[PDB]
């Protein structure tokens, strides 16, 4: 079921969140900022949840753990074997 | 890799639990039921073993203990914290 606004709200909230606790605190850690961030934009552009190579849902149960997940898990290996090229 | 006789063998599991669940069916037997068919979802999608949060492979000992594992131990941790937020 699509995710309503309430629950949204939680994850804008979640991700706010952990933005904040790196600022107190790499090259890990930058990587983390970028996916963040763009996990807030979609939420302003209405694609939250929403996989950015695929199109495809991205299952509750990852945004659930992994509030910045902003691809599925198979688009995420595109993604980090297009990195290596 | 885990066989096809070895997933069939979860299965069988995995149905017998969801129907003795039912003769004896709390708050925690709700979230029971909704793991053993998510399980048995992913039995019919060809993603057992296959962590739904993560991708990593789900430990065969894991597996074999909790039939109704459908994440990794660091993963369901990171779950059931996102579910107390709100």
């Amino acid at each position: 079921m699509p995710l309503t606004d309430e629950e949204i709200a939680n994850f804008k909230t979640r991700l706010l969140e952990m933005k904040a606790k790196l600022s107190h605190t790499t090259t890990k850690e930058y990587k983390l900022l970028r996916q963040i961030d763009r996990a807030l934009e979609k939420i302003e552009e209405a694609s939250y949840g929403i996989c950015d190579v695929s199109g495809e849902e991205i299952p509750l149960a990852r945004l659930m753990a992994i509030p910045y997940a902003t691809m599925t898990v198979k688009s995420q290996e595109k993604f980090e074997k297009g990195l290596l090229s």
